[PDB]
């Protein structure tokens, strides 16, 4: 064998460490990140902790700064994966984030493998911020919800379906859920699904009994009523796991369904993990990537509109540059983009100022080429 380099280092789950040292208008802070990435699904699960106390800036403005080497590049685009090609020596990621009518971030980061762990060490410098503004004043919603009805991205819709079915099958197989469904323990079911729902980027998780009556729902007034859509019988009766598109109480949604079975294999319930069509076509950002031949790397210029609390949008104009750390050859890609979806949540057992991040990054924009 040979030592793994490039995409060979991302064939499985890779531990992640993130270290941010920030300085915004003299307010210094540091963030310690911890998690893992699975480039097979473009999946990132990270937990960030402010090791200096309170964060002087909103957590959503640090998401982009706080590892696109875990992007899910399809087989026909793996020759355009600059991020992985620079591994393990890694790349330098530089950004200037212009917050409209406010200050700006300047971030320099080294994303490289340190041992078997992918590490993102960032230095952030923020200047010209107004203390009463949306950033220093903590006036932004705690989310990173996209608002771009953009492309057909058919393959990406299937991937969320795969993502929904993986969750539905995993949740339906949980022994604590099976026992709670048997005893019809609504409070126990709620206690099991609530944390997973807050972490998951899915719009909803629905738990039904053997006849399709809801034992759990995002709206408690829907508990006890029948599930809506007419696509639950194949799991309730035939014990099948599948993906379907039907209209539920929350509208038309892309949903993965799996039966809940006791030890004898008898169907006792059903789990439905769904993504509304609205969230499916809107909640995402496209990081359009182009090659920078002279600087031997890539450039990225995208926009993020942080929702201001009680109305308004705070534009965060990103200008990104990635250059290799080593001298080895790197993939200079054709024009493409990274479809990124983020779900910001909180650890209920964490007293320190923190942010839990679930993130899916998928490369697209280059067809298979069949003419």
């Amino acid at each position: 064998h040979h030592v793994s380099k490039g995409e060979e280092l991302f064939t499985g789950v890779v531990p992640i460490l993130v270290e941010l040292d920030g300085d915004v208008n003299g307010h210094k802070f540091s963030v310690s990140g911890e998690g893992e990435g699975d480039a097979t699904y473009g999946k990132l699960t990270l937990k960030f902790i402010c090791t200096t106390g309170k964060l002087p800036v909103p957590w959503p403005t640090l998401v982009t700064t706080l590892v696109q080497c875990f992007a899910r590049y399809p087989d026909h685009m793996k020759q355009h994966d600059f991020f992985k090609s620079a591994m393990p020596e890694g790349y330098v990621q530089e950004r200037t984030i212009f917050f409209k009518d406010d200050g700006n971030y300047k971030t320099r980061a080294e994303v490289k493998f340190e041992g078997d762990t992918l590490v993102n060490r960032i230095e952030l410098k923020g200047i010209d911020f107004k203390e009463d503004g949306n950033i220093l004043g903590h006036k932004l919603e705690y989310n990173l919800t996209g608002r771009s009805m953009d492309i057909t991205e058919e393959r990406l819709h299937y991937q969320v379906g795969q993502r929904a079915l993986i969750q539905a099958m995993q949740i339906s197989a949980m022994p604590e859920l099976v026992e709670a469904v048997q005893k019809r323990d609504l409070a126990r079911i709620k206690a099991l699904i609530d944390p997973m729902r807050s972490f998951s980027d899915a719009t909803y998780i629905t738990v039904g009994d053997a006849s399709g009556q809801r034992l759990y729902h995002v709206n408690p007034d829907e508990i006890g009523k029948s599930m809506e859509g007419g696509d639950s019988d194949e799991a309730l009766i035939n014990a099948a796991s599948y993906v379907s598109v039907r209209k539920g109480s929350l509208g038309s949604s892309l949903r993965g369904k799996s039966p809940i079975q006791d030890a004898t294999g008898k169907v006792i319930g059903i789990v439905s993990v769904g993504y509304t069509i609205e969230q499916l076509v809107t909640n995402h950002f496209n990081v359009y990537i182009t090659a920078d031949k002279q600087k031997n790397g890539i450039k990225a210029n995208f926009k993020i509109r942080h929702n201001i609390e009680d109305g308004g949008v705070q534009l965060a104009d990103h200008y990104q540059q990635n250059t290799p750390i080593g001298d080895g050859p790197v993939l200079l890609p054709d024009n493409h983009y990274l479809s990124t979806q983020s779900k910001l949540s909180k650890d209920p057992n964490e007293k320190r100022d923190h942010m839990v991040l679930l993130e899916f990054v998928t490369a697209a924009g280059i067809t298979l080429g069949m003419d």
